[PDB]
């Protein structure tokens, strides 16, 4: 207070390298201004001291383009570390400004403070902004949640959908769903104007487009299976039944054309969705675009099985059979329309990545290790000239140890071995390590994976269904998006229409008299 | 027994029949005509025979024979080992892990449901 | 304290910071700089690093008697000090140890299988 | 603990002129005639707020 009254510059910009750090441990970024330094270090008396000065420009921008409200989003952390002072500094600065000037300002990346919190994954600030309700009369216009009516326990609220719905680019709903960086997407979609907004899209148009997507992919596989199982089978003649080469004048030949034209609709479309999404990360491949590759690998093998018939290499039959078996295992994509089977396909993905791959790494070490030891211990089979041993080669000993683990076949210790006790010592040791140890420990480790993913498998499923809803919406044309549009225009104040969304609520605990309502008459008017 | 059937066993049988009838047509479409040996050249000669031989391989009965009448012998063994990993290693061992979660919740309530 | 496994006294000594001015020299942890939330500290490595004999890091690792060795290595000047050794030289010596033991087995297998 | 025993047994093996090159730490003037070869760790803390005394260096940034 001595320095400000003596004439200190209250608009200085600390723009050094230490204040614009390259890595997170080299410096401290706060917003380059002394108003942002007092706010980011929890000093509310100096914030009130600086905002009373008339020389303080509250809408100034630093070198990144950030203003005071962009900088508080950058330094925000969880309740565990930074308890809650950043959410209370955001409210105090915004009410004294009294405008929408700071909320609607774009930095050098093109983001407002609302779109910057969704980009970085700040779920505690974003919960505050989307549900901001101000009760006082002159500052009620700065809200994003309005009470339409109330009567006793029952009330009816309105949530603003200005930059959170997909009517514009870089909306809040599109940043949260398609964000590869952050690791709490499935917790940020439980927020309230976003949770009802995805439920409204699934009832109006999205469940009907998910059923036409199932029916034309089921008919595609059931007409690929029948033409490949019912081929003309001759040793002298191998006609490809597709493209209808023989002039048999047999109608329903459009099923043979439905495999050609629909293999090109999938290989072109799934090539675009791989091209537009460059993951540059093997974890992002397995977690978001597994079904983009495996719908693309199938549709290529159907096309290559027709180009190899025109060149007659007789390996087209190896490409059709790989396309048939891969295609019926791609019907497990469509279990996300249902909650019961959709949460079951999240368990299958977590068990393979955590438990089954570690088992197969140690098992093949023991399979190929005892396979060479037992094969090197068997004599030459000239004395009986045929069938003296089943462990005569490396390829035969590996096959006989694989049958012994799945339980098939028959065990015979009367081999052609020189050392019959040493053969039985190595064959019982293989049983103890795999039948007793490794296969019984896989069941004990899956019970630990299932116990942790059961807490989270419903929220992970709804993130997988939300990506399906949005990709249907970019497809259908502009005159369909006006008919299936969410919300209704609501006169909030004098000359203010915001296109809100209505949610009802019953509350029995906090009793109070009702003011700050928009409508006196509580009932639904038309 | 009533809670395990409704929650756990019906979801298992839905995914298992998708894999049983899926690999059953792929392996049956890969076997040649049996005129050269005139009898018993393959046990995967039809769709009805390949589905039966994959069901016996899961419950543990029978005997495994890879010397079929297949044109592509490496591709037959790739599809037959992949069937074992998906069912013997994944689905049957995960049914035991999911029943242990159902039993843990119904044990709190099974006396009041009985009365 | 490292010989007997006293993990509460040893946490005190390795991180001893004295704030007063005439007795600051008896510390083993010094604040180099600080600015708001961010700070930077310095941990003394006089008898805890392996430049001498009977160091603290060598007593904790090679102690057969005590039963809390894996809890005493989470202490802070010891946790960063093992992470620094693995990046500089130790992960590269663990990869040459793998390659010449893999080639040893793969040339013992081939000469015994192809006799 | 099993990896730490592997790290240390590699260190007794390599010679004396390699241990000078891969040596940890840096000499720091703590007080008048006191050099202790310390090791630096950074930290961010948001809960205990206080004014800062007892620092060794006034200028916070990394000097070289
Ligand atoms: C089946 C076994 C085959 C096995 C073969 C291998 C397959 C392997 C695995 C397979 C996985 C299981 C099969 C996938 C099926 C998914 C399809 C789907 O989305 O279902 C959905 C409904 O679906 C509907 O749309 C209802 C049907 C009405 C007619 C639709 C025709 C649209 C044209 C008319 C358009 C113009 C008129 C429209 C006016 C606006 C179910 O969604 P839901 O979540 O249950 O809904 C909420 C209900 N709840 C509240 C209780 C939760
Ligand atoms: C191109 C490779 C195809 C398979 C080849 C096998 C070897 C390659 C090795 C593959 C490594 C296996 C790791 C899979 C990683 C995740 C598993 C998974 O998605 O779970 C899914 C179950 O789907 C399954 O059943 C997975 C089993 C894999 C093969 C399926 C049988 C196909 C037959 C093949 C024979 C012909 C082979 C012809 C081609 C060589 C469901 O889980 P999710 O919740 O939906 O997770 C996706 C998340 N996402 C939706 C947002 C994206
Ligand atoms: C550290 C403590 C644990 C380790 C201890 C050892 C440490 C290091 C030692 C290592 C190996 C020392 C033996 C090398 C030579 C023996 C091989 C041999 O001649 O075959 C012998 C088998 O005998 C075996 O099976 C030996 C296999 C290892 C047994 C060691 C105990 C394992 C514990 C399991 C305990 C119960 C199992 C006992 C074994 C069944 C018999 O020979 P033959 O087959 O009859 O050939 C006859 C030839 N003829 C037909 C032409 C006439
Ligand atoms: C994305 C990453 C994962 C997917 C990668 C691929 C992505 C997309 C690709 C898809 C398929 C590409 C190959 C199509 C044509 C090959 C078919 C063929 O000719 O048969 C070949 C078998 O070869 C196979 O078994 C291929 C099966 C798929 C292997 C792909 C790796 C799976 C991972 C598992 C890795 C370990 C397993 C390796 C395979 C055992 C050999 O032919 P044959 O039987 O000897 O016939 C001889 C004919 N004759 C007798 C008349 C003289
Ligand atoms: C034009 C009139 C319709 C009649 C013909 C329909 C022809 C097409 C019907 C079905 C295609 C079958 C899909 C199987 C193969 C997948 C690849 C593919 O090419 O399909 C694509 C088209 O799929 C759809 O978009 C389905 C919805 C129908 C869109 C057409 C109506 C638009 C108007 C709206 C009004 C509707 C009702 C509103 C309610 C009143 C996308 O399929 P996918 O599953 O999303 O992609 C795979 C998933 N993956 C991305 C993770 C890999
Ligand atoms: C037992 C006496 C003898 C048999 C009876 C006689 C035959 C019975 C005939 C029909 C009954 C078959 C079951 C349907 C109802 C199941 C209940 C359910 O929760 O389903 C759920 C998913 O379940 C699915 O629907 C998965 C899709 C698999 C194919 C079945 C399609 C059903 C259409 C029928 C065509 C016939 C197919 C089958 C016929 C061979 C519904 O989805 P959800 O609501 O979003 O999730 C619920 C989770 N929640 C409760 C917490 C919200
Ligand atoms: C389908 C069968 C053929 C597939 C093979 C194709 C190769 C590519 C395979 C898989 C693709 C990439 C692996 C998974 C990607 C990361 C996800 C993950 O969680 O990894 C996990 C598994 O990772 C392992 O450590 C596996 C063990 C060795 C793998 C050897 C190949 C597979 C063995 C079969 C063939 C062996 C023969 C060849 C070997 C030279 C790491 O464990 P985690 O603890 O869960 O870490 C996550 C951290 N978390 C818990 C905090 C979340
Ligand atoms: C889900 C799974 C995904 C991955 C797929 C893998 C799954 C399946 C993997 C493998 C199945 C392979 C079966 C045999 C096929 C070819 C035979 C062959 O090449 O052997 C040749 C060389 O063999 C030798 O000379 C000895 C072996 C050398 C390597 C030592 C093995 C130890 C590796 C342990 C650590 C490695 C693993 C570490 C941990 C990962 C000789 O062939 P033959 O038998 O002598 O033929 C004689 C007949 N003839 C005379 C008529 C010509
Ligand atoms: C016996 C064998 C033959 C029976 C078949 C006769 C058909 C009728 C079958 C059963 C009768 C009706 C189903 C159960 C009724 C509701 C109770 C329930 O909990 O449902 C559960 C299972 O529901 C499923 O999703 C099953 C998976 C698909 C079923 C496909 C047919 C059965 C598979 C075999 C044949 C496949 C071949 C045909 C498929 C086209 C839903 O899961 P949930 O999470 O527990 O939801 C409860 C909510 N809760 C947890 C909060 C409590
Ligand atoms: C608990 C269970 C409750 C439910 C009961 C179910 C349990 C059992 C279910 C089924 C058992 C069936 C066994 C065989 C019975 C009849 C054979 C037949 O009709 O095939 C005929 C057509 O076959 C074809 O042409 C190819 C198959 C077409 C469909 C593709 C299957 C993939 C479905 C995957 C997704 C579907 C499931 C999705 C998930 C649910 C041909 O017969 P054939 O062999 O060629 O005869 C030749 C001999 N002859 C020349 C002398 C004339
Ligand atoms: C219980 C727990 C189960 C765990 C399973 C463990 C996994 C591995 C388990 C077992 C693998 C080994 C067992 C059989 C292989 C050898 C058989 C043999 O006799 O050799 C054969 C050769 O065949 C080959 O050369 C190809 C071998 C690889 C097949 C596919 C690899 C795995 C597929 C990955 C699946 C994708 C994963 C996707 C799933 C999500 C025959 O050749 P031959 O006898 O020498 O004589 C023929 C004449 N010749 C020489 C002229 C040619
Ligand atoms: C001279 C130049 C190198 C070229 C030739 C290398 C020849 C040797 C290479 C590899 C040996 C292979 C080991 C397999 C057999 C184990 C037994 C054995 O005798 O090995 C011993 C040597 O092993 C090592 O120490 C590996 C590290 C290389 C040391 C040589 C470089 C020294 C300079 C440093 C600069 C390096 C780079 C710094 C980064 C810039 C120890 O192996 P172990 O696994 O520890 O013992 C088993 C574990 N157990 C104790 C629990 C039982
Ligand atoms: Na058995
Ligand atoms: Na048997
Ligand atoms: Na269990």
């Amino acid at each position: 207070a001595v320095l400000i009254a003596a004439g200190a510059d209250v608009n200085a910009h600390a723009k050094g390298v230490f204040f614009n750090p390259k890595y997170q441990h080299e410096g401290f970024y706060f917003g380059e201004t002394p108003l942002a330094l007092a706010a980011c270090t929890n000093q509310p008396e100096i914030v009130q001291l600086l905002m009373e000065n008339e020389q303080t420009d509250i809408t100034s921008q630093d070198s990144r383009g950030n203003n005071i409200l962009h900088a508080l989003v950058t330094v925000a952390e969880d309740f565990k570390t930074q308890n809650d002072f950043v959410k209370r500094m955001y409210d105090m600065i915004l009410l004294r400004s009294g405008n929408w000037e700071l909320e609607t300002m774009r930095n050098n990346d093109g983001l407002t403070p609302l779109q910057l919190a969704a980009k970085m994954g700040k779920a505690e600030i974003l919960k505050y902004i989307l549900s901001r309700e101000i009760k006082e009369k002159p500052l009620r216009s700065l809200s994003r949640k309005f009470t339409d009516w109330a009567y006793g326990p029952v009330s009816s609220s309105l949530y603003d959908l200005t930059n959170v719905d997909t009517t514009t680019d870089n909306s809040v709903l599109e940043i949260i769903v398609y964000n590869t960086n952050i690791d709490n997407r499935h917790e940020m979609l439980t927020l309230e104007p976003l949770h009802t907004l995805l439920h409204t899209k699934w009832k109006k148009f999205a469940k009907y487009m998910f059923f036409l997507s199932f029916c034309f992919y089921f008919f595609y596989n059931i007409t690929l299976t029948l033409v490949s199982y019912y081929r003309p089978r001759e040793d002298e003649d191998l006609p490809h039944p597709l493209a209808l080469t023989h002039k048999m004048s047999w109608l329903q030949l459009l099923g043979r054309m439905f495999v050609l034209i629909w293999a090109t609709c999938i290989s072109v479309k799934e090539g675009i969705a791989i091209f537009l999404l460059r993951p540059s990360d093997l974890q992002s491949i397995l977690s978001d675009a597994w079904f983009h590759f495996v719908f693309f690998v199938q549709a290529v093998l159907v096309i290559l099985s027709v180009f190899l018939y025109l060149f007659a290499y007789k390996e087209y039959l190896a490409c059709l059979v790989l396309a048939m078996a891969l295609g019926w295992a791609n019907m497990l994509y469509y279990t996300r329309g249902f909650q019961s089977m959709g949460m079951y396909s999240v368990m299958i993905q977590k068990v393979i990545l955590h438990d089954v791959l570690k088992f197969l790494f140690v098992y093949i070490l023991f399979l190929l290790g005892f396979g060479v030891a037992l094969a090197s211990l068997i004599e030459k089979c000239s004395k009986d000239k045929k069938d003296c041993s089943s462990y005569g080669s490396f390829s035969d000993a590996v096959l006989e140890l694989f049958k012994l683990t799945i339980g098939l076949g028959d065990l015979n210790i009367q081999q052609n071995s020189t050392y019959p006790i040493l053969f039985l010592f190595l064959l019982i040791t293989y049983v103890i390590l795999t039948f007793v140890l490794l296969l019984n420990m896989l069941i004990a480790l899956m019970g630990e994976t299932v116990e942790n993913v059961s807490k989270e498998s419903e929220r992970i499923w709804r993130l997988q269904r939300a990506r399906t809803i949005l990709e249907f919406e970019k497809m259908l044309p502009e005159w369909l998006r006006s008919r299936f549009r969410m919300g209704e225009l609501c006169k909030v104040a004098d000359e203010d229409f915001r296109l809100c969304l209505r949610i009802n609520e019953v509350k029995w605990t906090e009793w109070k008299t009702h003011v700050s309502f928009l409508n006196e008459d509580p009932g639904p008017i038309r």
